[PDB]
């Protein structure tokens, strides 16, 4: 591993404090601005959605990505949310009732033993089914997050091949000629100190570059800063033009 | 089916002449700027790699999307093509000397079998490794549509794995806005040389499924796939 803290250069430069962590998959090196907080675990917020959806999916509360899940009528804050999904779009514009449902029908029981097995985070699920990665026990370093991912990526994780490959359709962000980016947003809120994720990998011709970064995020204003700073990251070291 | 004429000026801007075809998914619905055209069959070229990559997957000619076909130290033209590929890059760079060996691998029995199986276009394959570029086989944009339609839904008869595996190959250009999945072509082999694009742009709410060829008497027109088929899909107000 390699601590680079030039890349605070880009933090600082959006106002912003954080740590972004790259895994560059062909070497095996890992490079980051912030040893310390590279390892912290924090809640995982939305980037539960990865594991949520390949558990739901494996089990057969979701048939497939084109499924829809009806809106259940309740309007709220984020207009994005108060209409019908399907796996894709729910992903897309993190859709937490959808996923709360899906974590309903898991149940605690086969919620448990399928984090066992992905080594996720502290596999702690303390708290309800249907919450407990916005505010209960679970907690995942950046660090972590690379670990499960590669796995993910390698479809190395003991869910069918099939759960893997349609998740990770689900995480297409971003693709041009130059890169591919396989992603999933995260902002923990209910916890201090609220911080936001952004987790997955940058695709190339031949090589593929894991990241996870948070960022405190005190304020929802922040949150397009996620991206930005990793870009500039990403920039910086040839990754992306 | 709708025709547009208005499209037209999209390629009139560059003294360019051909179709595009779209299909609302939502809808059941269809346009194009030129139903005669829309109509008329073209070798795929490799707009087929789409198939042929379908074909290898479910045989096991290929193995996965990371399974590494290394370059035969012969140099040829196009310089993307001198290195080692896997199915992602041999598809984005469309590898000809890639696909050939798969078709090769995969045989005429089977190859003959796999596109009356599809209903794919005219089906017309001793001409193994290179029937799509100079063979009697011919597709019109709209079959390319009726295929890809399939291909989308899974219906295709291969496994659903390497229905998914090749849409994975296809991604084009990915944004907030849309998806596309495509396939480029380009004839040189049999008059008239023509330019193909063809695929579809995924939205939230909808799919709109696109083929499109144009007369492409010089390769410098090339640009013009894409860039004349992202005007009639902003047009549409498909794409901001």
């Amino acid at each position: 591993w390699q601590e680079n803290k030039s890349w605070n250069a880009h933090f600082t430069e959006h106002k912003s404090q954080g740590v972004v962590v790259l895994w560059n998959e062909n070497k095996q090196q890992g490079f980051t601005n912030n040893l310390k907080r590279a390892n912290q675990a924090f809640l995982p917020a939305s980037t539960f959605k990865i594991p949520n959806s390949l558990i739901a999916l494996d089990l057969g509360v979701v048939k497939d990505e084109h499924q829809v899940f009806k809106w259940d009528g309740q309007t709220r804050d984020i207009a994005t949310w108060n209409r019908d999904h399907n796996l894709i779009t729910a992903m897309k514009y993190s859709v937490v009732p959808v996923y709360q449902e899906f974590a309903r029908q898991i149940g605690e029981a086969r919620m448990s033993k399928m984090l066992h097995a992905f080594d996720y985070g502290n596999e702690d699920i303390s708290g309800n089914v249907d919450s407990f990665w916005l505010d209960g026990g679970i907690r995942i370093s950046a660090t972590e997050q690379i670990s499960f991912l590669r796995k993910l990526y390698h479809n190395k994780l003991h869910v069918s091949e099939r759960s893997q490959r349609i998740v990770k359709q689900a995480m297409l962000t971003e693709a041009n000629g130059d890169y591919i980016i396989r992603a999933k947003t995260g902002y923990s809120t209910r916890i201090e100190p609220k911080i936001g994720w952004w987790v997955g990998w940058v695709e190339l011709d031949d090589n593929v570059w894991f990241f996870a970064m948070n960022m405190d995020m005190p304020t929802s204003d922040g949150l397009g800063l996620r991206q930005a700073i990793t870009k500039e990251v990403l920039k910086q070291e040839k990754i992306i033009p």
